């Protein structure tokens, strides 16, 4: 990884494909992920941290370090860790895409609105390279999806997947606890060549992290069932 200003740190999985981790602090300094794909000197913004200044500060590096521009942004679903940093996005031009859920959520709550809305999948164009947005069913958050990178077997699960150090289910209040495992096992069937898997929060891995995510909330079920 490398690290940079406002405790953010980016690490290559790849010639166009980027991760990065921006720690913040909630109530706990919280740690981050989302994604930075670049073709032809532009970049995809998959997710922002939690804010506009951070969120600044990635995009200038990218711009300064990657030479590429931001000119295209995804969000997983509408929690702050995904579109926080949507306004200073807005204001510098930038087209998004997003699951219509999100933006109607976002939209109810008087936040950022990304632009087109999708509700089954969609395929984004990045001057060539192929950015494939998936909604497969309420997870983390009810309108969560998933972006999967083709051409570089690289799959940005968002905070619906936990990394393989991660033992509880977390932040429920927007999830869909009883479907979260079904949809899991979407994921798990339509992406079996992932070479690498990037969660919401901690370490990147590969396709394992996908059933230790359905291991965690299948116990949580079971936890919350018995008498
Ligand atoms: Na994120
Ligand atoms: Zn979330």
């Amino acid at each position: 990884s490398v690290k940079i200003s406002d405790d953010i740190s980016i690490t290559q999985l790849s010639d166009k494909v980027y991760t990065y981790v921006s720690l913040a602090e909630i109530e706990g300094m919280v740690p981050s992920n989302g994604m930075i794909v670049i073709n032809n000197h532009q970049a995809a913004l998959l997710d922002t941290p939690i804010n506009d200044a951070q969120t600044e500060t990635l995009v200038n590096w990218v711009a300064d370090s990657l030479h590429a521009k931001v000119t295209t942004f995804i969000p997983n679903h509408w929690h702050g860790d995904c579109i926080g940093g949507l306004g200073y996005l807005q204001k510098k031009g930038v087209q998004s895409y997003a699951n219509q859920m999100t933006i109607d959520l976002a939209k109810e709550k008087g936040l950022p609105v990304p632009e087109h809305g999708f509700t089954d999948s969609l395929t984004v164009s990045l001057d060539g390279m192929p950015l494939q947005c998936y909604y497969l069913g309420g997870g983390h958050a009810t309108d969560n999806i998933v972006v999967w990178l083709p051409t570089e077997n690289i799959l940005f699960g968002g905070s619906m997947l936990k990394d393989n150090q991660a033992t509880s289910i977390g932040n429920i209040s927007d999830a869909d606890v009883t479907a979260w495992p079904k949809t899991l096992d979407k994921v798990k069937a339509k992406f079996p060549s992932a070479r690498y898997v990037v969660p919401g929060h901690g370490d990147y891995g590969g396709t394992e992290l996908i059933e230790h995510t359905k291991q965690i909330v299948n116990q949580y079920i079971e936890s919350t069932s018995k008498p």
